[PDB]
């Protein structure tokens, strides 16, 4: 299955957001991250990807398609706007084994506030 996530300067949840900020997909599904506004990218957050997965980092302004392989929870950020809280979470499959490890990862305050909300929206 294929999904879309947009990067915007302003959304319902405030400035510098991924929409949706929380998404559950199946193993093998693809998500395209699309900078609707210019100046954004997507990168995995350190400490917030499952075992067996490889980190990724897109270029500024490109539409970046990723096929998620290893099951678990992935935290993503926009590189320039991580400190402003521009983050999101993608859960791949049921019963993510690294859910408890990702809740403990360290992030700047505004990002953590939004990651905690996004993790709670997954019923986590
Ligand atoms: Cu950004």
């Amino acid at each position: 299955a294929d999904f879309e996530v947009h990067m915007l300067n302003k959304g319902k949840d405030g400035a510098m957001v991924f929409e949706p900020a929380s998404l559950k997909v199946a193993p093998g599904d693809t998500v395209t991250f699309i900078p609707t506004d210019k100046g954004h990218n997507v990168e995995t957050i350190k400490g917030m990807i499952p075992d067996g997965a490889e980190a990724f980092k897109s270029k500024i302004n490109e539409n970046y398609k990723v096929t998620f392989t290893a099951p678990g929870v992935y935290g993503v950020k926009c590189t320039p706007h991580y400190g402003m809280g521009m983050v999101g979470v993608v859960q791949v499959g049921d019963a993510p084994a690294n859910l408890e490890a990702v809740k403990g990862a360290k992030n700047p305050k505004k990002a953590q506030e939004r990651l905690d909300a996004a993790l709670a929206a997954l019923g986590n």
